[PDB]
């Protein structure tokens, strides 16, 4: 009686929701689709792959569309030997944990707050004086309550043996820049720092790229274990056509253009960290000093094979694809107040920004976007259009956590900040907002950074700003532009 | 002036995106739906439930559709007593940690690499010699750099007291096979190993089945804690009709067919691990030896009640549902080169494969798909159609991590490999690609496994291959087929 | 086979489309394939040590 009465208890308001219902929950409807197949094919580079060099590949035409694209990287296992035991000790310098430049830079900021005879003190006494000076510095700069000295003395249990390892997220770090080219024109460009920021914000829970890019979430012991043997990494290249099947790049519609991936590789000296400064780093299998020619890479492409009728239709009329392109503003930082002039073009969906200390970069911690003592490097930021506040001054947590909560699949674990003009900037096919930067005379991101950011040992810290913008790729008569 | 100018700054390209806009972001539109209610009802098995037996239930007709289906399992708490203190010590044998068959099998592979007097050595000296021989084995087989001996000596802090526990993910392990039957015909079949693989790949972040199936992510101390008391598990049965409301099984349209769930239960000896070989395992409440009749299970079904008009429409014309069925190829492995002949039928969406060492199975670690020393058991795999490479030789990481990244909600934490012909194999209502195996004369999965896989103590290791295929379930005149 | 002796005798697969082509092989017994130095030796697979 009650369940039937609920179906009868309808009024004029229910008519807007349920009158002439076009859907039922109790019967499945499905759509028929055209026939297609997927094939994954690995292809060698057209030029030699080496650390610090640029390499390119011309993408083969082994199907009708191009869908997924992965850079397959093979890194050798690492071993170490004392320089005294080596017949040829001359190698490039690597970052070493016995010379922690990031910790030395952090100590340099607290030196003015050390009370007593620091120079003559025992090692254990120096560690105590540094921890007390950190409390005095943080009280003076941040009105922070002092932490117990014992809570600041975190011994990272480093192993009592010699090692070397590939840096955190080495699969991204290796790709300093990649360019997707069609007919000799650059269609899009991606950077190592952008790839990491995109994975932090858009990386879905349970599908994080951890193993596929050599990322351990800053657990040095796991990087050491992984680096003792050969590593095979599959780094996704997040081009517009890899984001949705309807955006797959129509190879058949671009028949008269070569499709090329160009990759600028990281220098070998930046890719490795060692336990001690006096160690030589060896290729684990070959027992020779590691060299720039030990980088191996290939391109793994997923091709789509279409039925003849769909292939012929696509060849006759591929039309236009909405694309997202990436733009970059890269700036050196030498002061706590920084203004970035964002000379980006087109309808910008969103931008990302973050800072890297010089000391973190020099320590080989390339994706450590933290400030001094691991703090947030940004105090506040403001966004100006033509000297008018588009976003008034907001604290770092608003740009990092509130913007990520509103617009992104994930909140960043590092100090990555974002701002979206789009309601759904991760939707590759549905435009949901933008600001046209080609119609603004000035776009300025004004930053107030933490105290002493870009001073002394951190002179030439880096500001990264990346923007995502809409453009249109047109296919006509076997050409793409 | 700027924001109004952006709305006016439109050209012929914007017309394809925004001309005659059929959607606004500033006004919600909603659809009205028909009246329905959901009811969860628990039902006993029609036959006795016991370990190692087969049991069935005829599903009641308590609503118009059948939606969710959970196997509700009740396991008793476990206690242990010394065999010497027990009035009836005769029980089935259980796996025991004092007789670690998996560790003994791993040691057997490194015995040829032990230098010195192993037989006469002290226990601590034997552990050192085994860790050194592991380095020599891994250097010889994999060109691995040696790990410090202290880093290989992981003491799992096992408690200094007697215990027994239910094996990891016991809720899946208990279900050796389940069959969904309609009118005496098997509509679909699921296996323990498939349920685990499906949860690894399709299990969403924050909705993993951990507690609901007794899974701890291989933390033995948590399995011990859970096993001291009665456990109630709710194991989801992932039938086609549980995946989307429009696929709910139309009970009213199948009025003349009995709906049955058949379950083949795991043997009790495989479900329990104990600290020591000389312990008797007791039911914690009853203080009697644990026996095959201590398994309790019931079926929890979610029924849908429809409004009379929708019920009558569905009874008159339920039509056809697209269904996904599961197929299995199960093979013994006795060599490092394995060819699996996949005699699957219908349009296959995707397949999963993985290996289990005999030693891992015998140790009671039923979902440990790792190789020797916890390594990846697959070096490479190739997929052939009619002796032509459909997927050329690819390394294990491509089949495990790249395929999961492209097509699945999650990457597997275990050595589960997949391959999809579908762009969205987790979409239950939208076909997005398949390969029709009923039109292929041969489908071969060729595997190169790690060295010594399936040799000696691992003779009769297991290869599992599961496929998901499209079929059609038709409803006509109160019958389903 | 006759078709391996001269290119003009190559077996025309296209002309035999409705027939399966099969090679059947009867293998020698393992006991006949091996000779050993001494009667009291066990013969092992060199890699597998079985």
């Amino acid at each position: 009686a009650g369940s039937l009465t609920q179906l009868l208890a309808t009024g004029s308001m229910d008519a807007a929701l349920t009158q002439n219902a076009t859907r039922t929950f109790w019967k499945s409807s499905y759509q028929k689709h055209s026939l297609f197949a997927l094939e994954s094919i690995n292809q060698p580079f057209t030029t030699q792959v080496q650390f610090g060099a640029e390499s390119h590949i011309t993408v083969n035409r082994q199907g009708d569309l191009l869908s997924w694209m992965y850079l397959k990287i093979v890194l050798p296992g690492l071993k170490v030997q004392n320089q005294a035991d080596t017949v040829q000790p001359t190698q490039q310098s690597f970052a070493s944990l016995d010379n922690d430049v990031a910790a030395q830079a952090d100590v340099s900021h607290v030196l003015p707050y050390i009370e007593g005879a620091y120079t003559e003190a025992s090692l254990n006494t120096k560690e105590q004086l540094i921890a007390e000076a950190k409390n005095s510095y943080e009280a003076a700069k941040y009105n922070a309550a002092p932490l117990p000295v014992a809570a600041q003395m975190q011994s990272t249990e480093m192993p009592d043996f010699d090692y070397a390892y590939w840096t955190e997220a080495i699969g991204f770090h290796l790709i300093k820049r990649a360019e997707f080219k069609v007919g000799g024109a650059t269609i899009d460009t991606i950077w190592s720092e952008l790839l990491f920021a995109m994975e932090e914000l858009m990386g879905r829970a349970g599908r994080r790229l951890t193993e596929t890019i050599g990322r351990t979430l800053r657990r040095p012991t796991e990087l050491m274990k992984a680096s003792r043997q050969e590593q095979i990494l599959y780094v996704p290249l997040p081009w517009y056509f890899t984001k949705h099947p309807s955006l797959a790049f129509p190879l058949v519609a671009a028949t008269y253009h070569n499709i090329q991936l160009w990759v600028q590789w990281a220098q070998l000296n930046s890719c490795i960290i060692k336990s001690r400064s006096n160690l030589v780093v060896l290729h684990a299998e070959r027992n020779v000093p590691i060299s720039d020619d030990h980088l191996r890479a290939s391109l793994e492409c997923t091709y789509v094979h279409l039925e003849a009728a769909e292939r012929d239709a696509l060849t006759a009329n591929a039309g236009t694809q909405l694309i997202v392109q990436h733009q970059a503003h890269l700036q050196q930082v030498s002061s706590n107040n920084v203004t970035a002039r964002l000379n980006f073009n087109f309808p910008v969906l969103e931008f990302y920004y973050f800072l890297r200390r010089k000391a973190n970069k020099d320590a080989g911690d390339h994706f450590n976007f933290s400030g001094i003592g691991g703090r947030d490097p940004v105090v506040s930021a403001e966004l100006l259009f033509n000297n008018t506040a588009r976003v008034t001054q907001k604290p770092a947590v608003w740009w990092r956590a509130v913007q990520a909560l509103q617009f992104h699949s994930s909140a960043p674990l590092t100090n990555i900040y974002s701002y979206s003009f789009s309601l759904s900037p991760e939707d590759p096919i549905t435009p949901s907002g933008s600001a046209n930067f080609s119609r603004l005379d000035s776009v300025e991101l004004a930053l107030t950074l933490q105290d002493d950011f870009g001073a002394a040992h951190d002179a030439n810290s880096e500001l990264f700003v990346f923007a995502r913008s809409y453009n249109i790729l047109k296919f006509t008569n076997g050409l793409a532009g």
